């Protein structure tokens, strides 16, 4: 996960020079997601100790929490769509529903 | 419902002048909702015609169908939040998703 985040760091700066910037908006949801998974994970590993791995095994350490805690608590995912460009919203507005849950939830009223 | 529209459009012609458009914005909402009903209780009933309740039951006249459909023209609603003063929109953030056709689909999500 630490490399990965690295890597969609270094894409969101890199993609801004070219256009059609979906690729930035499928990095941007890829990397507060990978959050959402590194604070979950820190959440029970370190809850539950060295049972959990027989062993007190941090696996990330200090430097990137805080690193990614200071850049990412300035983020509100709601606003991600709104900002982009007018282009994007008319030609891309099928890639709405993937900053909120709700695609994954259309379908299941469907199955009940 | 013919009734309730024409008071609806009432209180809106009368209401626009005061101040914080809570109930303008209210009764914005349910127009068109009762717009909406309106014309899907219309469809359904001269479509299936005298089958429904063994009489060819013909509920409203002619002029609410001619009137709703001038006053009713295009009408998108979803920039109605968005044209509203700021004030109202910097306090009454809290109506937001009224307007949106989507408005339950975060519950269904935990009945999984």
């Amino acid at each position: 996960w630490e490399e990965s985040y690295d890597l969609y760091s270094n894409i969101i700066l890199n993609s801004i020079d070219e256009s059609n910037g979906c690729v930035y908006y499928l990095s941007q949801i890829n990397r507060y997601r990978i959050y959402q998974s590194i604070t979950q994970a820190v959440t029970q590993f370190n809850g539950l100790g060295l049972l959990t791995f027989g062993r007190h095994y941090k696996p990330f350490t200090d430097e990137f929490l805080a690193r990614i805690e200071r850049e990412m608590t300035n983020f509100n995912i709601d606003d991600l769509f709104n900002g982009m460009p007018f282009e994007f919203q008319k030609k891309y507005k099928i890639l709405e529903f993937l900053s909120d849950n709700q695609f994954l939830y259309d379908d299941t009223v469907k199955l009940f």
